[PDB]
């Protein structure tokens, strides 16, 4: 689905964004690496 630590996470206005749970890094537009 995602690349190595990404996963789909999401804020408490409802806005869905991706996150890196082994980097701490985000983004707004779906990761590759
Ligand atoms: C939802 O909130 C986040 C920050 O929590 C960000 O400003 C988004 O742009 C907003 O839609």
């Amino acid at each position: 689905k995602l690349p190595p630590g990404w996963e789909k996470r999401m804020f408490a206005n409802g806005t869905v964004y991706y996150f890196n749970h082994i980097t701490n890094a985000s983004q707004f537009e779906r990761p590759s690496g």
